[PDB]
């Protein structure tokens, strides 16, 4: 379990399903994986894909011991037999490079009742399957489909990051139970529902009256005046091993480099890990987008090297983990981001590591309550 504590990581997006088939002719994810290994020796872990980013009906593997997905469900759910080797080769390079591998799953699956883009044809094909073979029990159908791939990733995936969990077929706990039944040693994070041991509301920082804090301004030249709440990652739900780390949503106007994360979110979990008790606690982990969008290289890059270095240092010094939300082009990390990752890595290899520039509240940055 402990490998995640103090680890920093990057994302290598691998597409799934028919989208992987379409992207394979002009992309090389093997190069992208080798690129990470060769340039980022200090990186401890890499996030990549069991499903396509944010889409539960596109998988990175094809063959499945419990279902011929192409013949029984829909051919676009799986890549070609040749292209299913992409994710396997990626994992081999990362493992051979000494990296741990966390696999992303959009758990709302083909019915797409959460963040997966709705696709009527995909949903109908899926319903035809689970009604014919599972007599209407979508939850068991979905767990069984996924089980086949969890089985194939045994020893390859070191963890799983579950998204869209409010739309999962059946009970999320049954789905997590299924994973642990296949491989009880993998680390599991869930983007909601089972992280907060105390409640099913999202956890925000609060004042003495129990009201949520709100950022008013990010600084004198804040480009977006929308106020936003500040997520806490101090979450110890029993079903998960590490915190999902999803910060306040970008679409609400919360920048991923928010000063409030340096002042509230990160110090809280650094302090939590200072008392880490594996019997009681998750490994505290942050997944911070590099840009104002998670996966679009055209979105504004929100980190320079000095702030990215402080983010990684602050969290990993304290035994937390951090993952970057990197973007990919043609199967390799976007250059402008790799340049930053490389400079972070360079500094982390120095002995002593150089001090980071101290966090100071930006000019004009303030809470509503100030
Ligand atoms: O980074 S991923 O896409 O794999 C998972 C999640 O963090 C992204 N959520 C956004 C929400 C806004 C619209 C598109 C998806
Ligand atoms: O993904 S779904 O819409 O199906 C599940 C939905 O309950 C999750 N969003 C809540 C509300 C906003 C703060 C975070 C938690
Ligand atoms: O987190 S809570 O549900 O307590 C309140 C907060 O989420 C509402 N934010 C919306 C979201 C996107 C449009 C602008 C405002
Ligand atoms: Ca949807
Ligand atoms: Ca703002």
């Amino acid at each position: 379990s402990k490998w995640l504590s103090g680890s920093w990581g990057v994302r290598l997006i691998v597409e799934g399903g028919v989208e992987l088939d379409k992207a394979s002719s002009y992309s090389d994810w093997v190069k992208g994986a080798q690129n990470i290994v060769d340039n980022l020796p200090t990186v401890g872990h890499v996030f990549t894909n069991f499903t396509h980013r944010a889409h539960g009906y596109w998988f990175t593997l094809r063959e499945n011991p419990y279902v011929d997905v192409a013949k029984e469900i829909h051919p676009e759910f799986v890549p070609s037999l040749e292209n299913e080797k992409i994710i396997l080769d990626v994992i081999d390079i990362l493992h051979k490079g000494g990296k741990k591998v966390i696999l992303y799953i959009a758990t709302d699956g083909p019915s797409a009742r959460s963040g997966t883009r709705n696709n009527a044809e995909y949903k109908a094909a899926w319903e035809n399957y689970y009604n014919a073979k599972f007599d209407g029990d979508e939850g068991l159908a979905y767990r069984t489909l996924c089980k086949g791939y969890i089985e194939r990733f045994k020893g390859l995936a070191d963890g799983y990051w579950l998204d869209h969990v409010g739309g999962i077929a059946g009970e999320l706990t049954d789905f997590i139970d299924m994973i642990r039944e296949v491989d009880p040693s993998v680390m599991i994070a869930s983007n909601g529902i089972v992280e907060n041991e105390s409640s099913n509301k999202s956890k925000y920082f609060k004042d003495e009256n129990g009201d949520d804090l709100e950022v008013d301004s990010d600084g004198t030249n804040d480009p977006d005046g929308r106020k936003y709440k500040i997520r806490s990652f101090n979450l110890n739900g029993s079903y998960v091993d590490f915190t999902s780390g999803h910060p306040t949503p970008l679409a609400w106007g919360a920048p991923p480099n928010s000063w409030a994360y340096e002042e509230f979110t990160f110090p809280e979990i650094v302090d939590a890990m200072a008392s880490y008790d594996p019997v009681k606690h998750t490994i505290k982990h942050a997944w911070m987008p590099m840009r104002m969008k998670w996966t679009s290289p055209r979105a504004n890059l929100m980190f320079d090297v000095e702030q990215a270095y402080r983010f990684v240092r602050t969290l990993t010094d304290g035994g937390c983990a951090i993952t970057w939300g990197n973007t990919q082009t043609n199967g390799s990390m976007t250059k402008e981001e790799m340049d930053i990752m490389k400079e972070v890595d360079r500094r982390l290899r120095m002995r002593p590591m150089p001090d980071y520039i101290p966090y100071k509240r930006p000019a004009g940055a303030k809470l509503v309550g100030e």
